[PDB]
């Protein structure tokens, strides 16, 4: 049999045969499982791009063609002939669109097929990157109707570095490690704000500053180039009703665009493609505001919400973190950014999850990073059992670049 | 040697006590399952609980440890199943506990009252031993935790059971509109012991009767005398009108239907009980879609708009029953603990745990608590689930 996945607010229960087509082992066996860790050849070659050529041509209803066998048989020469291959222009929109499909931590799979995909592998410099990369954030923004697109710049190839885009997103805020052990700013990115100093960025001081872009072309070190203001839209933030909270001098930006992780296709690999979707609101109110590691402003919210926050009983933080989220929906939906909230997303999830089921028999997903940071049971996909596993296409953490 | 990172902190940590995994769990590297709720040789499993327990106390390979394992030898040999020792028994119960990855409260495993039971017959005394346990545990509100263990398994003979999947349980009526009055949990139990003749209540809060099961006989339904069963009020702080809902819960969190395994050995009636993290009872219990289901009435007694979900109305609702469950218990001075009281003592419990035994087994989606999630240290602590034993274990149905 296939894993038997079970609904327990509504009682329904699921098998997961999609699974079975699970290529690429995980980090659990028997003996213990590692579900919880945030990180855990011509022939090979061919055999992922012979699935991912099914896949296309299952897709269009189309399995079987003539078109089919000839892709196939056109696919195994140019491998044997150089190597490697390339991908059709229908064939990489739809390779990037499964990649997204198969991304088991991802909560906004209900969008998976409207996303536009920027064609770069034609890009031979840090310039033209640059512009490709300004060209999709103009795209994606829209003045705050956000889009969901992705650019995909040269695939790997032997005798030849790697397009790197060294910053972990387009926009960041830069980390300034302080001098008594502190930070002014994103502590997440001290170390990408050291490095953008080092080569040649004059930094300031404010806690809200945007980092500049560090692009690597092939066999190059990386190029400073510095976002035009006009181009990163930022809202900031206000309560519907905590009227000092304006004071607080809070801020976040408009567009969620993870630049450091690669994408996989038929085998290649393609170390720069950045993509881009709208926030859940939850990253930025809970995770981004409130993570002890991060800005950690829930104890300065309470405060002046005038909390006893002497005592943890009172809950202090949970009402305190309730309020900041409200201010950052209120905010963004002000400032007419898209945003959604954890309980629209997760109910939107539930609707995928049904939708796959249906056309794959099965989804990936991974429910400690499915389930909001709060909230959790008062979602519908904490009562819903979930399988995790890998396929193909896929986005794949990789190493940083230095 | 799994490395083990906590992401708010920078730790790392390597769990070597995961190599003594003596089962398997669910998972394999095509798939990991860790979301599914429910995933003569005998002398090989008590040889191995008899050198944990020696080595436990300081006394490896010594003369007493040699002469317990030719003791068990002969037992089984004459016998088939062999006795446990009183001070095992107390050593198996807590390792046990100490050993339950989806428990958030094994800060206490040390302290543990075990009341021996395994000479009892019939359900009467079935039930007597209970009420001795309901009765100390409660202690008048100050909670004290506690097992009770029932004569083993052994061949060609029935098992000792309790149906109730708690000692105390709420009514759960089905209605002709189909709904449940009361908690929809228990419809199952509800009509069993309507079944084996009960006479049902009506209220949203029916204390459910005790279907205890001697061996190779029909259960026996008994009724808890009310003064045993302490229950709470639920009322909060500021906003008056939410006394008038007629919320309550009960003080002694007691599960009875797990199994506990020891060297070997299982019993399948060993009820044990603690006190209550807040949550449980104000989100999952009273806010669950599948139980009380209260959220709706109570935001809309606070006057939110629970018409747009970005008002996070239920957020909002949410926290103050929570707020109302930690007054209410407090108020009354019955024994219960917050998330993250809850949560920064785990986290003391795997430093502790790190140095005595080199890891613990943990269940991450259990451990981090159900609403405030990231708000929590255990968030942001990466955790290694596997299945030690001595053990607690889920049982089929005794039907
Ligand atoms: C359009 C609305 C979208 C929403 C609301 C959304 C939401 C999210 C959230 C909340 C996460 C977990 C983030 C974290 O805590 O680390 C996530 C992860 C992820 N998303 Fe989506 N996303 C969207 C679009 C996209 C698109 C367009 C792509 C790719 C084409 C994508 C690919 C991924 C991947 C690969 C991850 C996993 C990375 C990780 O481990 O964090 N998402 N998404
Ligand atoms: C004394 C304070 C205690 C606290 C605060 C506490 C808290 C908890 C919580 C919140 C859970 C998760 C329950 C759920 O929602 O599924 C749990 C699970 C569990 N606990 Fe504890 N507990 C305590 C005592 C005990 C004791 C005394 C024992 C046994 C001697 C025990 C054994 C277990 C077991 C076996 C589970 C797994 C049950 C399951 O899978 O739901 N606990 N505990
Ligand atoms: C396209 C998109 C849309 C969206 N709404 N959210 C995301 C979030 O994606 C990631 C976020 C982080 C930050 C790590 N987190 C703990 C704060 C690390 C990653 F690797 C990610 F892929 C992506
Ligand atoms: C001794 C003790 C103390 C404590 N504070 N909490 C518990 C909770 O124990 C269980 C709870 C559930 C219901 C799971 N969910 C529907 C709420 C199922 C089980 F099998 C359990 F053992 C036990
Ligand atoms: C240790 C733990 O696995 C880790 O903090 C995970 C848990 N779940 C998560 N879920 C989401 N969406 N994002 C995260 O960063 C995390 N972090
Ligand atoms: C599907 C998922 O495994 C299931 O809903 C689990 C998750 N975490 C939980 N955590 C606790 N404390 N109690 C539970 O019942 C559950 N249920
Ligand atoms: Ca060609
Ligand atoms: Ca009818
Ligand atoms: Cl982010
Ligand atoms: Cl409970
Ligand atoms: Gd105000
Ligand atoms: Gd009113
Ligand atoms: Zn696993």
């Amino acid at each position: 049999k296939f894993p038997r996945v079970k609904n327990w607010e509504v009682g329904s229960i699921t098998y997961d045969t999609l699974s079975a087509q699970a290529q690429q082992d995980g980090p659990c066996t028997p003996r213990r499982c590692l579900g919880s860790l945030v990180f855990p050849a011509p022939e090979q070659l061919l055999s992922q791009a012979r699935d991912f050529i099914n896949q296309y041509y299952s897709s269009i209803k189309r399995s079987g063609s003539q078109a089919h066998e000839q892709r196939l048989q056109e696919v195994e020469a140019e491998v044997a002939a150089t190597g490697t291959y390339q991908l059709r222009e229908s064939e990489l929109v739809f390779g990037a669109k499964q990649a997204w499909r198969n991304a088991p931590r991802c909560v906004g799979r209900i969008q998976w097929g409207k996303l536009q995909v920027f064609d770069a592998r034609d890009c031979r410099s840090a310039q033209e990157m640059f512009t490709y990369i300004c060209n999709h954030i103009k795209y994606a923004t829209n003045r705050g109707n956000l889009r969901s697109a992705i650019t995909v710049f040269p695939q790997r190839c032997p005798g030849r570095g790697d397009f790197r885009i060294w910053n972990s997103q387009l926009v960041r805020y830069a980390g300034y490690r302080q001098q008594d052990g502190s930070v002014r700013g994103d502590p997440a990115n001290v170390e990408i704000t050291e490095l953008c100093i080092q080569h040649g960025w004059t930094p300031g001081n404010g806690r809200f500053d945007v980092l500049p872009l560090l692009l690597q072309a092939p066999d190059e070190p990386p190029e400073l180039f510095l976002l035009p203001p006009e181009l990163v839209l930022e809202v900031p933030l206000e309560h519907p009703t905590l009227e000092w909270f304006a004071a607080l001098g809070l801020r976040w930006y408009a567009l969620p665009a993870v630049s450091n992780m690669l994408l996989e296709i038929g085998g290649l690999e393609f170390p720069a493609a950045p993509f881009s979707g709208w926030y859940m609101s939850t990253e930025i109110g809970t995770r981004n505001l409130c993570d002890p590691h991060r800005y950690n402003i829930l104890e300065d919210v309470a405060v002046c919400m005038d909390l006893d926050t002497r005592t943890t009983s009172s809950l202090w933080k949970d009402k305190a973190a309730v309020e900041i989220n409200v201010a950052v929906l209120h905010s963004y939906q002000l400032a007419k950014v898209t945003i959604v909230d954890h309980h629209a997303a997760t109910a939107s999830f539930m609707k995928h999850l049904e939708n796959e089921q249906k056309a794959r028999g099965g989804c990936p997903a991974d429910w400690a990073w499915i389930v909001p940071p709060i909230s959790g049971s008062l979602t519908p996909v904490f009562h819903q059992e979930m399988v995790n596993y890998f396929l193909s296409p896929a986005f794949r953490y990789q190493p940083d670049p230095w």
